[PDB]
């Protein structure tokens, strides 16, 4: 929800990055520049905020610096118009910490395009050509709209490998439909 006397509330409407009060970032979106940590929160008039990441043993002031997938923390330091940190009514520095999960789908999305390129080869029967494409599009949609754990991304890489194996050559199909 929102911490007692804070000037910043975490924006839950961005379901792709915010869930159950936790933040999620896909390095793919970071590389394609689709992420801006300051849009994940709502600042009430008269206060500015500067975010800071904390992963391993270092702090990152700019999301682009994030290079590894893992568990980290997103923190938002709130400041008043005087440039100094805001002190909440309870007498504490007004800061907002969000548990962050960093994952990267880059590899998966490529593995998908590979299988997709393969699936569209007219050498494969249209039933498999399509069953595999549906499979890929279902995953694709999911990784675009929903946040995932890196552990979860790798499992979908496996699902894709398996779907690619469903492809069936028209040649084979034609030798089976043969009755001697």
């Amino acid at each position: 929800s929102t911490i007692p006397g804070s000037a910043a509330t975490l924006n839950t409407s961005i379901t792709k990055n915010i869930q159950n009060g936790n933040a999620y970032i896909d390095l793919y979106d970071v590389k394609l520049g689709k992420i801006d940590p300051l849009q994940l929160i709502v600042l009430e008039q008269g206060f500015t905020a500067k975010y800071v990441f904390r992963q391993g043993t270092k702090y990152y002031g700019d999301v682009s610096q994030l290079q590894s997938t893992g568990r980290a923390s997103l923190t938002y330091n709130i400041f008043g118009e005087d440039g100094l940190p805001h002190v909440k009514t309870d007498g504490q520095i007004d800061i907002v910490s969000v548990a962050l999960t960093i994952y990267d789908s880059t590899t998966l999305r490529d593995k998908i395009e590979e299988v997709r390129t393969n699936a569209n080869d007219p050498k494969w029967t249209e039933e498999s050509a399509t069953e595999v494409l549906t499979g890929l599009d279902t995953i694709k949609t999911d990784i675009d709209n929903n946040p995932k754990t890196q552990t979860d991304i790798d499992s979908k890489i496996v699902e894709v490998n398996e779907l690619e194996k469903l492809l069936v050559l028209k040649l084979a199909a034609a030798l089976e439909h043969h009755h001697h």
